[PDB]
């Protein structure tokens, strides 16, 4: 019984999160995913003002309101070439991967990994944190706290 849940650097508070290795995600999920890293959804604003520190994915992403993809660099198999936040309009299906935001991360670029969860509950399942540069933490918890996200 396990998820991985793959982060990024923070961006003025503002990281991406992937599950499993697909899009995954439910908006419900997400909220609750955030809050286990004492985080929230962000918001455009914040969201915004990531992206002029260095935060660009090439994944769809919730934050509040809408599902993203933060682009700095054109490339063409990313949001269809476009930069800035990328808002997604029209879409057949409802699960992503999430961005969250934490007030107490460092103001601009935080490329150090992410070394704990630490306000997930009581639960039966193994959730690993997986690090770009591979370093992992792993406890044993729960976040889901909506039924059919689990
Ligand atoms: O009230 C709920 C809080 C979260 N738990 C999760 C769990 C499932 C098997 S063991 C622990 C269930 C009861």
């Amino acid at each position: 019984n396990q998820i991985d849940l793959n982060v990024t650097c923070r961006y003025a508070g503002v990281f991406h999160v992937e599950k499993n290795g697909r899009y995954s995600i439910s908006r419900t999920e997400a909220a609750d995913l955030c809050q286990a890293f004492n985080s929230t959804l962000p918001t455009m604003d914040q969201m915004k003002l990531a992206l002029s520190k260095g935060f660009e994915t090439c994944r769809y992403g919730f934050i509040e309101g809408n599902v993203v993809i933060p682009r700095i660099h054109p490339n063409a198999i990313c949001a269809a070439n476009h930069t800035g936040v990328y808002i997604l309009v029209t879409s057949n299906t409802s699960h992503y991967d999430t961005y969250c935001f934490n007030a107490s991360a460092p103001p601009e670029e935080d490329c150090t990994s992410v070394t704990d969860l630490p306000n997930s509950f009581d639960g039966p399942v193994t959730i690993t944190i997986v690090n770009r540069d591979g370093t992992r933490y792993s406890k044993k918890g729960e976040y889901r706290t909506h039924q059919e996200d689990i």
